[PDB]
């Protein structure tokens, strides 16, 4: 197919993520090749080379093509490229879950793996909802998160995502009803954490679990957060016994500076949740850890067993590549390497507070934030970028990136004065 | 790992489908290789040769590791691993689109990717929500299905699932409460449609679909149905303004003896779910697809769009060896290759309904059941299939196939007399 062949199939019968048909403002962009930190892209029937700034949503950490996780994904091609996880078991899979026991927050001792976010989400909410019915306590049902946040999309994840940000309003009656605690600030204030106590207080009984991402917000508005926070959740769960579950699916994997997020605040939750980067952006998959009491204490109950199983649970092919990203960060000084990304972010967006319509610049780790006084317009923001080398995406009033870890300090000053230049066009209606 | 272990790292750390941690009856068997029709497995330390009568949980329709569909996914790996959906829009999503399209019933217009068979109905379940509030009927809300089904695992998806199978009985007060007709029976019978429609009237204000599988109930007990039942409910569900989704990923792409299940009843649903065949069992994929009037009132209502969007949607890898799957059912006389696999399964399995402890045998296309009085004993049954050089998962009182369609009479031969004997032993009591 011709990129003007796939633009008529794509119009007509493809749906694209939170898009109409027939109704998009914005024609998506034919891409044609993927190395490295670069995208080959279609413009005007020329294919132009472009940054990859956000990693292909959070997903790219070692770049598209990395012939470390090409040869991976070859050689298991090579031997095995699935069987069922009913009643079979591989070298893929023990090998990834040996390496993320070994890796994550101290105590996560067992791996679930699913094929999606929303799927470990799910999951996790699976665990503590069998594991309070392990102990006899089935009224603990309910779930408690801070506003501004983002779980996935499935029924049970869209109950916990930002009210306001996931339109709940017109999902009136077919969500489950769960228990917000405000939006957490970003700077530490002991206050909030006693109002947050004072609440989860109220519903202790009929909670199974306080659900957050830790450190950074994602989807929900690229919020950033103080780790002490996170402290004093844990310290709150332990006390009412509530379970903690940490969603790490954005972030994971070095993304904020630290290995987890959670790791900024030596935290341990009680589940946890991984998927974008997990396979350095090649191939879906998503895992959920949970404890071993946890795990005891479902395996103990009714039903004998966590009810739950996906067809292409622990696909041989993406535990592979999943393996090779991972030992092919910490076979880095990664920890050096995010911090000079942060330290490029931090240089490059300094410009973009003088700007008129800018209210905010904010980096944490590999990820960096112009926050502006209206919300973007992708008719303008997509080719003003792309006119300078870059793939950007902005959402709300959010020009952000999360670029691949492999982009060179000058690939860094390419994205940010790309999206300065955004952040001037914004003021310039 | 040596096969010693990945059993204890196995035992130790990792979930399997509806498992427990620390309680497992039997290890799992350690996978070392895949090839074609049969896997290699590790049995008394030594690998040890077996046929995938399942097909590795209904997934490898072409067998492990076929040429071409490596090919396919080796081309596209040169290429292109993965960029997002969000804006960017590539030949792979566009080739499949096409294809599916073009093969599935009249009328599915447009397509939906995901990553997994349990999300690809939540979608379809947010596509028949989000159009009923499109046309101000935001009261349509609910859902029905017949008993004996399975749907999925994530909490929308397990609302519908068999009230039993999915031990509703531990989930009372936190699964939506959905409307079940009774077990659909295998001959065709008015008395049920009419019985069925009564209650679908009582219930049509509050109703935004029904699902069901077609023609044959999977993993909630290898159940066949006449497909006239289908054309009952495509008429009621017109009539009283219900839509119809159809779930057809477990008979989608030829299993069943039709390209799609619907095809033997020549009826198409609204919405329309495909999954584990997909990808030929290489990587998790699945889709959604509705008609061009389920997507344009979607698209008009309050939200514009539709409110989902996973991470990997339309991964260019997964799409690329799916393309390549289907090219190589549609390139071939498939209809031909199903009709000798239903006979040898036929003529294999006949010698069961005599043995003792057999209720029922039955076969549609490339599935076979052998069904007993009594619980088949996975301590007894697992090694006796090995011994035979075959792999066979029973579950419940159900000893079954769903053999690669690669699979030659001898190797159905093979298949058959290993269930059959299955079968003998349970007799044994
Ligand atoms: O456009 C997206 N997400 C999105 C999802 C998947 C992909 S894949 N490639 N790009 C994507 C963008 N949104 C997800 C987060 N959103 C949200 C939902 C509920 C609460 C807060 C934010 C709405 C918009
Ligand atoms: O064990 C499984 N699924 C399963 C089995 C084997 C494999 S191999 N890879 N994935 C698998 C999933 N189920 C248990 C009972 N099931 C069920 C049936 C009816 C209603 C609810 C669940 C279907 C899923
Ligand atoms: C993206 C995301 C999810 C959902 O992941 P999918 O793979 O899109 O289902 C869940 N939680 C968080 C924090 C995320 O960033
Ligand atoms: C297996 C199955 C599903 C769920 O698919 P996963 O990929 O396991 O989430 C849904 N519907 C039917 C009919 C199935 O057989």
């Amino acid at each position: 197919l011709t990129p003007e062949q796939i633009i008529a199939v794509d119009g007509a019968h493809l749906w694209h993520p939170y898009s109409s048909i027939g109704r998009e403002a914005v024609s998506p962009v034919v891409a044609v090749a993927a190395h490295g930190a670069w995208l080959t892209l279609i413009r005007d029937g020329q294919p132009i080379e472009v940054l990859d700034a956000m990693s292909s949503w959070w997903t790219a950490i070692h770049g598209h093509g990395h012939p470390a996780l090409d040869q991976a994904l070859t050689t298991q091609l090579r031997v095995m490229n699935h069987v069922m996880f009913g009643g079979l078991t591989h070298e893929p899979a023990a090998r990834l879950a040996k390496l993320l026991v070994d890796i994550t927050p101290a105590g996560l001792d067992t791996v679930f793996f699913s094929d999606s976010g929303s799927v470990s989400v799910e999951v996790a909410a699976k665990m503590a909802l069998q594991y309070w019915r392990g102990r006899g306590l089935p009224g603990k049902r309910r779930l408690m998160t801070w506003r501004g946040g983002y779980h996935g999309d499935t029924f049970l994840a869209m109950s916990i995502c930002d009210p306001h940000g996931g339109m709940h309003s017109l999902w009136t009656d077919v969500l489950a009803a769960q228990v917000f605690a405000p939006q957490v600030p970003r700077d530490y204030d002991p206050a909030y954490s006693a109002a947050f106590e004072a609440q989860l207080a109220q519903h202790a009984g009929e909670l199974a679990a306080v659900v957050v991402e830790p450190v950074v917000q994602g989807a929900g508005g690229m919020r950033f957060h103080d780790p002490r926070y996170l402290h004093d959740l844990r310290d709150i769960c332990r006390r009412y016994e509530v379970l903690l579950i940490f969603d790490e699916i954005a972030t994971g994997f070095g993304r904020t500076g630290a290995l987890f997020a959670a790791d900024h605040a030596g935290v341990s939750p009680d589940i946890m949740c991984v998927g974008k980067a997990l396979t350095g952006g090649y191939l879906s998959l998503a895992a959920t850890l949970c404890t071993a009491d946890v795990a005891h204490t479902i395996s103990a109950g009714a039903a004998g067993a966590l009810m739950h199983g996906p067809t292409f649970m622990a696909n041989p092919l993406a535990c592979a590549v999943s393996v090779a990203s991972v030992e092919l960060l910490l076979g880095q000084d990664w920890r050096t390497r995010i911090t000079e990304l942060a330290a490029g972010l931090t240089a490059g967006l300094d410009t973009a507070r003088a700007l008129p319509a800018v209210t905010d610049v904010r980096v944490c780790g590999a990820i960096g934030v112009i926050e502006c006084d209206r919300p973007v317009d992708l008719a303008v923001a997509t080719p003003a970028a792309l006119d300078r080398g870059v793939w950007l995406r902005p959402f709300r009033n959010l020009v952000y990136a999360m670029p691949p870890y492999i982009c060179t300090p000058a690939e860094i000053t390419q994205i940010t004065s790309a999206m300065v230049e955004v952040a001037r066009l914004v003021g310039s209606l």
